[PDB]
Parts: C-alpha cells; sequence; structure tokens
C-alpha cells in the first residue's frame, strides 16, 4: 500500500554500460534512414527507363552547391539544361526542408551514397561557396578531400581506438561553420564558438549509425588515402583542428 | 458596525512556526505527483503484456538525453529501433510540455523513479550533452555521479541538520545552468547568475516533498556512497560549489 | 456675452489647504476597498460551515509566497494538500489580476487583514523568495519584521509629525525592488532607481487611506515593538534607508 | 496659353508681415476651444441641480494629479468618495484621450479656467508627482507657483515687449520634461533635450490664443505677484531657465 | 537562327550625350505636375465665387508650418478661424499623403506657385519650426530668404555654367535635414550625412523640370537679389555649404 | 539483400573534372534567360508598328537609374514625357520584382543587350546615383566605362587564362556595394565586406553563361578598349581592386 519502498527500491538496480549504450543508440529516432532511400530509389530508377546511378550523380553534384530545395527551379540561366532535372523530380517526389523520413531529400541522397559524393567532391571543392583558396587562408596546411561535405560526417566513428575520430569531428566542424556562415542569413556579430549547438546534434547523430559497420568506415577513410593502415592521423586534420581547439 | 476594530484586532494572533510551515508545504500545488504515476504506470504495465520496469528503464535512458518531447519521433536513423517506443507511448499517452498533472511526462518518470535513474546515469554521464570532460574543465575535482540530473534534485533536503543540503542545491545548480545553456535557444550574452530565477522554483519545489521521508533520502545519498554515515560532505560538492558562490 | 471676464475672474478664488486636501484624498478612486471585503468574506464564511479566520490564515500564508493567481493550481506536488483550497476558492470566487474592486484578490486579503499577516510573516520571512540572509547581505543591520510585505505599506502614514513615515516609505521601498526583481521577468539591465515609478502609485495610495485612523496605525507599529511610545524610529529602518537614499 | 508667365508672375506679390501673421494665427485649427466649454458647462451646471463652479473645482484638483482619463474609476480606495464623480461625468460626457474638440476633457477644464487652477495649485504643488522638494533639488532658487501646470502655459505671450515670455516658455518647459518623465512609460535612456519636440507644438499653440487679450494675461501674471508692474522678471524663472539653456 | 550575333552586335551603336540626356529627363515620371494644378485650380477658383489667388495665399502660408495634411483639422484653438479652410478644401478635394498626381497637395500648391511662396516666406521664416535664430546658430552668416522651403528647390538648375547651382543644392540641403529633424519621429541617434538618401531623389527631381526655362529661374534668383547679374554667388550660400561639405 | 556493399561500393567511381563541371554549369537553373527575351521582344516589336531597338534603348536608359519597377509610374514631373512608356509596357507586360523567367524585367533587357547598354552608359555614368566624381573619390585612378552596371557582370569570364576575370569580379564588385548602398534601405552600421553574400550568387551566375562564347566576351572587352590584344589588364581595374582586397 506504500509507494515509497518501491520508489526507493529502484536504487539497487544492476547497471551495465553495454546494455544502456546499446539500447540508447537505436533510440536515436527515425528522422532520416539511408537504407530506405536506396530501396525506393532503386525501384524508381529500375522501373523508369533511366539509370538511377547516372541520374543520382547529377542530383548529388547539384546538391553540394545548389542547396536542398530545387523547387524554385530558377536562377539566371537558359532553359534546356535545367529541364532534365524535372523528370527526376517527378519520380522522386523530392520535398523542401524536412517533411518526412520516407520523403527523400538530396542531402540524404548525398549521405546514403556519400562515397560517390567524396569521389565527385574533389574537383568541385573549389567550386563550392568555400573556395579551396579561402580555405587555404583559414588553414595553412593542405586540405583533406573527403572531410569537406557536412553530410560526409556520418562515416567517421568517434568510438574508434585512440579517439582519432573525435579530433575529426572537431576538425571537420570548422568547415561547417564557414558553410553555415555563407548560408546562414545573419553573420556580422555571430560567434563561431557558440553557433556550434545548431547542427551539432545532427552531426553527432551522423557519428553513430547502424547503417555502416566500423570496417566499412575504415574502408572509405583508407580509400581516400588520408589515413594509413597503421591508423596514423593525417597532419592536416589535427593541424586544422588546432584553430578550433584554441578558439573554441 | 465598525470594520476597523476587527481589522486591527487580527494583530494579536498567536503565531507558531510549525503550523504555518506545515501547512505552507502542502500548499505547494498539484503540478506533478510522483505517487499517481507509479499507480497508473503499474496498472498499465500489468494489464499490457510487457514488463513496466524493463520499458521504464528504456524510457528514462531516452529521457535524459532525448528531451521531454518524443512526438517528433524523428532524428536521422533507421526504423526498427525507434519502433518499440510507440507501443509504450500509446498505453502511456505521453504529452508534450506540461498539459496536466495526471498526464505523464518522461521527466516525471525519471523523478518518481530517480534512484533507478542515478543507477543508469553513471555510464551515460559522458553521453549527455555535458560531457564528463567539459565538466572536469568546469570543476577540477572529480564529479558526483548522482547530483547530475536536474530531476535528481528532489531527493535532497535543505532542512537537514548543518544545512549540507543547502550547499548541494547550489552545487547541483551549476550543472543545470550548463544544461540550460545547451537546451536554451539563446546563450551568447546571457549570464549564469541571473538565469537562476528560471528553473529555481521547480528546483525548490523538488527540495520539499511529502513523497519521501528524510530516511529515504538519506538511504539514496549514502547508497551512492558520496556521503558517509558521519554525514561528512564530499569534497566534490562543496569544492564545485565554490565556483558558483564566488561567481554568484 | 463675454467669456473672458469670467474666465479671468476665477483667479481671485479663496483657496484653503484643508478643503482641496480633504477632497483630493477621497478622490483616490475605487480600485480596492478593504471594508467591502471584510463584510462579504464574513457573510461567506458564516454561511458556509467553515471558519473564515482559519481559512483566511491559510489564504494569506499562501498569498505571500505563491503569488496572486492560484487558478493554475499546479506546481510539482501530491494532490490532497492542494485540495482544501478549492472549497475556499468556490465561495470566494477569486479572480486573476485585477478585474474588479468587488472581486477579491488574496493580496487584498492580506492588506485588509494586514496585522494578522505581519503576525504570520515573521517565521516565513526567510521562506519568502527574499531570504532573511540575502537581506542581511543587502543591509548589515537586523531586519524589521513588519515592514516586509509590499501590502504592509498601507498602515504607515507619511503625514505623521516629524515625517518618520516618509523614511519608512523609502526604507520599505527597497524590499519591493528586490521582490519585483524576483517576480519581474527581465532583470539584467534594469535599474533599481528608475523602476520605482511602477508600483510607486499603489504604494502612495496605500499610504493614504480612510480605512484606518492614525491611532490604529500607531497601535500596529508599537505592537511590533519597532517604534517606542516616544516615537523614536528604529535604527534598522533609517539605516536600511541610507542605501536607497545614496543610490537613489 | 502659357502657364509659365503667371507661375513666375506670382513673385512680385506685395508682402506685409501683419497680414500673413494675423491670418496664420487663426489658422491654428480647431482641436481645443476654451470658449465652447464655458458655454456648455454653464448650461449643464445650470440645468442640473448642482453648482458648476463647486463641481469644476473638484474636477480640476482631480485633473492635476489623477491624469486625463477617469473612466477606469479604480485605484485602491473606499467607495463613497469616488461616487460623487459619476454624477458629474454623466452630464459632462467626458471622453478619454482626444476624440473631439466639442468633447470636453478635464485638462481643457483646467486650461479654460486656468486662473482658478493656479489658485488651487499652490498647496497641491508638493502633492503632485513632482514634489516641491525634488523640484528644489532640480533648481536651487524658490519655485514659481503659477508656472507649474503644463496647461498653465496658454496665458503667457511670447510676443510681449523685451521677450520675457520667451524665457518663461523655456523656463516652464523643464517642469514638463520631469512630469513627462513620470507619466512617460520609458525613461532610462531618454534625453531631456530631444524629447522637447513632443508636447512642444501644443505648448506653442497655447502661447498664441485668440481667447485672451494681452491685458488679461498681464492681470494673471501680476496677480500671482511673480512679476511687478515695471515688468521685471522674477529671478526664479530665468535662474531656473539657465539649467535648460546650458543643457539644451 | 543565332541570338548571339545580334546580341553582341548592339555594341557598335552610335551614342550621343544629347539624345539620351534629353530623353532621360522627360522619363522622370508623372508623380507631380505643376502645370495641371494651375489649370484645375484656375477653373475651380473662377467657377466658385472666391478669388483663387487670395485663397491660395492662405493655403500656402498654412502649408509651410502646418504640414501637408489638414484633414485632422484640429489643434487647440477657437472655431471661426479654421472654418474658412473647409470651403477651400471641398472644391479642391485635397488628399493626405501622395495618392495621385492629379490630386492636389498643398506642397504642390507651394511648388507650382513658389515665387509667391518666397514672397510670403520672409516674415514667417522665424515663424517656421526652424527659427531664424537657431539657424543663425547653425550658420554664422546671415540667411538666404528664398532657399528656405524644401519645395523651393525646384527652381535652381544644377546645369548652369560654373555649377553654382550644385553648391546651392548642397547648401539648401542642410535646412532640409533640420526640418526633417523636426518632423521625423526619431532623431536621437540619426546622422545628418546618411539621412540624405531619403528626400534626395525628389530634390534632384525638383532640380530638373520641363516646367520652367532657365531664364525663368534666373529671374526668380535675381529677383530675391541674392545673386547679381554677373552671377556671383552670395557668400551666405557657399559659406553655409562649408558645414555640410566638411561634415558630409 | 545487403544495402551496405553497394552503399560503400559507390566509392570507387571514376571521377573526371570535365564531366561534373560541364554538367554543373547547365544545372544553374532557369531564373533568367537572355535568349528567350530577344525572340519574344523581336516578335512583339515586329508585330507592333514601332521599332523594338529604338524603344529598347529608351527602356534601358530608363532602367539604369529608374530602378526595376516602373508600375508606380510617378515621380514629380509633367505628363506627356512619361506617356510614351505605357505603349511599350502593355505589349511587353513587364512585371515588378522577379515573378517568372518568361516575364521580362528591364534589367534582363539591359543584360541580354548589355553591349548597347555599355554604349549608352558612358554619358550617364555621372548621371547615375553614383556620380563619376564620388567614384573618383573612392578610387584615385580614372574609371572603367563598361564595368559600371551590375548587369554588365555577365560578359566577363573568370575561367580565362591568367585569371584576369577573377580580378574584374572583385574590382567590379565595389561599385555594386555603393549602388547597393544607395538602394538598400539601411546603411548606417552595415559593412561592405559582409554584405557581399547578397547579390554575390547572381553575380557568379552571371560570370558563367551558355549564352556567349568566350570570343564574344573578348570582343566586347577589347571593343571598349580597356584591354589590349596582348590581354594586359587595365591599371584601373586592378588598382581599384586593391581597395577591396585590402578592406575585404
Ligand atoms: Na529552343
Ligand atoms: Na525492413
Ligand atoms: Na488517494
Ligand atoms: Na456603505
Ligand atoms: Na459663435
Ligand atoms: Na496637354
Amino acid at each position: 500500500e506504500n509507494y515509497r519502498d518501491i520508489a526507493l527500491a529502484f536504487l539497487d538496480e544492476s547497471a551495465d554500460s553495454g546494455t544502456i549504450n546499446a539500447w540508447v543508440n537505436e533510440f536515436a529516432y527515425q528522422g532520416f534512414d539511408p537504407k530506405r532511400i536506396v530501396q525506393l530509389v532503386k525501384e524508381r530508377g529500375t522501373a523508369k527507363g533511366r539509370d538511377w546511378k547516372k541520374d543520382v550523380k547529377m542530383m548529388i553534384v547539384l546538391n553540394l552547391v545548389r542547396g536542398n530545395k530545387p523547387e524554385a527551379m530558377m536562377k539566371k540561366m537558359s532553359e534546356k539544361g535545367a529541364s532534365i532535372v524535372a523528370n527526376l523530380i517527378s519520380v522522386y517526389q523530392l520535398k523542401e526542408g524536412n517533411p518526412g523520413r520516407d520523403t527523400i531529400t538530396l542531402s540524404r541522397v548525398s549521405a546514403a551514397f556519400v562515397p560517390w559524393t567524396v569521389q565527385a567532391l574533389r574537383v568541385l571543392s573549389e567550386s563550392l561557396p568555400v573556395s579551396g583558396t579561402t580555405m587555404d587562408a583559414i588553414a595553412g596546411v593542405t586540405y583533406p578531400r573527403a572531410m569537406m561535405h557536412p553530410s560526409f560526417a556520418g562515416i567517421i566513428d568517434l568510438d574508434l581506438p585512440n579517439g582519432a575520430g573525435a579530433t575529426i569531428a572537431d576538425a571537420h566542424g570548422l568547415f561547417m561553420i564557414e558553410f553555415s556562415k555563407t548560408i546562414n542569413p545573419s553573420l556580422r556579430t555571430k560567434q563561431a564558438n557558440e553557433v556550434a549547438a545548431t547542427f551539432e546534434k545532427p552531426n553527432m547523430a551522423a557519428m553513430s549509425g547502424r547503417f555502416f559497420t566500423r570496417e566499412d568506415k575504415k574502408k572509405l577513410l583508407i580509400a581516400v588515402g588520408i589515413i594509413d593502415e597503421d591508423l596514423v592521423l593525417a597532419s592536416a586534420v589535427v593541424r586544422s583542428a588546432e584553430k578550433y581547439r584554441a578558439k573554441v
């Protein structure tokens, strides 16, 4: 008849790291699933008389610089070039912002197929609003190809031995602020340090994913060649990271 | 026929500390009752073919980091993991914000069953938005497991002999500001000292509760092991408190 | 046929201090009448099978710390304690803010029966949002029991010989700013000096009342014992007043 | 057939100071007429079984401190005293703010019958929100009875020989800022110099009126006794004016 | 079939100063026509049994100080003087602000018949919100009669040999800022330099007009007598202009 | 049955600069097409009994200074001159702002036929809100005719050997800020450096166009004569650019 003994009785519960961590990761909700997208895009591309991969490549390259919403479909140019996009949009039913998980957005297209994106990204790194040169100005050392796109963040794992991934998360973070700086409407008085709270949560959400095993992430990171098999971190990542670590 | 004599006559009323204090504590309203929750959750869990304790554990671990509202049910991840939560939500009828006392919120789930929460909290203390490391940066001395969660505040009693609890209230307060700092939308110019007025009232409301006798609170605090039977305060609590006391 | 001679003719009107002062005090409107409240509360309490005085005591003690509006009837606690209040509310028909003069608000309950309130106030002075200790920090000298509550202000008369009451009005004013400081939503940049204009008008309205003769006010003030029969002002009132007088 | 010759032809128009000045003064619109008020108030007071002068005196004394709008009819006091005002209000049909010229406002009551107002004003000068003492603090020299009320401004003429009136306008202006300071909702950062533009136009409108001949204004000003027959300005007016002249 | 050759072919177009300048001046739109006003006002005045010139004089003198909108028809004065204006308003159908070109506003009345306005302006220059004295304070040298009113600006031509008119435009500009300063609602932090962009466009629009030949403008400017036949600029205009030129 | 292998498999995609660059340029949307305009304007002008070129010249000269929207059709001038524009507007169906790509705006008229615009621009360069003189004040060296209009930006190619075009983009940019400065409603605290983000995207969109081959752009730039056949950059462009490069 007494609530108090059970209420206090919870105390002596046996707690194990692994069970709350294992459950707490798969609690990270349902906002964006990579795996669903590949199935639906594959079905759409197969059914339609066009190659999904060829189309997707165009969609991603469009994504990096053009932004998430293409519905405006207007920005100072001749008609036939933009025309091809419409075919793709109709079958995909892309929607502006984030209406739903099942709804596909181009940034999800980049994220789910991020290795192809890093492959494309190299030549358009300068092409992006953040030039390779402005970025050389920000950090003296030569820039990491792969760590550019904010969606790229999902692959790297913070839980890797020696915590190298942690550094990456910070190191990769700074591009974001500058990219935020370009897309964010107000910049003049804003501080790089504090703004981190916005976009930080999706970034960490990206860090932990059930989609890719650790081996897969390792394969990408060695594939760019930035990290050796001995797992020694590239000088560029940590050295770029010092600016943030100092400035916080 | 004269209002004045009675009006002045109230003056010579015999006043005793104990009667106004005893009545004034049970006046603290009906916003949130721990005891109601245990009865309704027990009934729901028993009636449904699932274990209330096992479910509740998941609900709390979800609560600490995920925030109070789960209805958005969306944040960059694969479907099956989030799926289990829905079953729980339907029977519980959880509602966003604070609509009603009888309505259950997950933070009330943590609060009513706070000892289980402290038991879970240890490994996820780093996992929370405030890392164990950032917190080591804020206070040099090693951190108190139990005093982390803002809902944890309810157990400690300020009225204990030697007023140790008072210190705790201040000492525990600082985590709150930082956690507020993360969840609060605007941080840049805000001051830690002044912001105390928000959340202070529920914190003090937490300090005084009819739910737990003093012995019960003592059992939790000795159970963590932070305080001895001689009731000597851990160095960590007061030493962490000095930062606030100085900075106010 | 000429407007000008009469218009100028008003000039030589015989003016006496006493007649404009006597009329101008009873012009101070009808926002809040103490006397009406005692009659209606007495009728309600007599008609209902409960003691009005016993109930009222609870209502006032609730008033000092809980604020004027109880309709939310919710703040983190168990059900049976708050339950008793409802009975009282139904018969009283209390309304939030200031809708009408006849409508009773709890602060009017405190004001009309302020001597009982000073009698209760002593032990809960620390209990109020402004602690006895913070208040010792603000003023080095030991604090006056009676002069705490902002509603207490009505008793004291500024028109008393030697103008001691004037000092009190200033001296009592500072608690208000701090209490305002707690309840006022924005505090950070606000100045204690300038904010005086808000709440000053009801405070002065309180100073002058037809409800109590001077003898009655004298009885309360000597009853607390703060002022002797020789009418020497307590050191605490004036010494506390110096902070305001300096800071303005 | 040419517009240009006539358009240029206007140039050689014979211009005389007196005709444009004489016409431009009676152009000053129809916002507030003193003369209409005396006729309608006289009719109302005569028709009703009450003395208009006795009532009006109360209405003005109420006006100086209570503000223009009495419709709220509520401010912390007992019922019978405020009750008498209603009778007056019904026959007068007073309206809040400035709805119409024919509509009477209490400040118009003060203005049209301003000599009676100066006669009343002396004892309530301290009583007003600006105390005689605060005003002694602002200006070291002893204060002018008549020049207090902002509505008083209408009598004085700037066009008088030696321009003494001009000084008065400036000298009288400073009370206004302080009174504005009390009634104006925001004071903290506002500057006394710049705020002059608000209320300046009605003040100058007051300076020039067809209602009173110069002799009438002279009669009031000598009647207070502040100015001699030799028309020597009181030391108080100019000496008080130096603060404004310096501070601008 | 190629768009490019014609598109590039436009390049070798023969361009002459006179043809684009001549066309670009008569492109300056249809917001306000002086000539239309004289025809309609002449018809209205002739048809009605009143003299248009006599009426217009009153309308302009009213315009300089009273502002553009007379519809409020209310500002602290006796009835018969304002009464005459109504007759004029009905036939003219004056409208507040700028609704239409055909609609007449009093400032257009001043502008179209600006020489009469300069003739009236002399005695009321002090009468205007900017006193002759404050203006002596701003500029040490004696002030130009004609260059006061902002509507006066239309006559002067910047294109005159030696560019004297240019100086005038700057020199005349400063009165505007001060007049703006009086009518503009917010003054405290505003800068005289930057505010120029507002009202600058109508001012330049005024500088260039098809209404008056250069000879006509010359006739006005020599008629005031400020400029000799040798076209030597008055010391007052340029010397007043130095303040602006320095301060920018 | 596994999503992961294909997802990782995208990595080893063969990436070539030319194919993503070639596709990414014709992705730049459909906001504004030069080529469509020439066809529709040609049809309209041919069908109507007026010369499209003669009309267009007027429309452009109107465009440079008058702004994009002519619908207000009102700004302080006589009727017949503005009248001719209406005929043109009806057939063209010009619309304010940017409603549609097919909709023609006058700035598109300038852009598509920009060589004619540079031909007109020379004499009206001073005529524009930014005077030739203020511009001499900003940059000591003599100003480039062609690089003035913001719409002029489309011709120059950044991809030219030695990157001279890049300099131009920066060098030409500064006029824009000043022109923005005039048309932009708020200027006082704004910074030239940061404001670049607005209008930068259409400027770069202008830099890359499928409309003109490189030879065509070369023809314009040598035609103005600012750049020799040896492709040596004019001193004016780079020397003007130093101010921006320093100030950023
Ligand atoms: Na085509
Ligand atoms: Na599945
Ligand atoms: Na119960
Ligand atoms: Na009664
Ligand atoms: Na009359
Ligand atoms: Na005509």
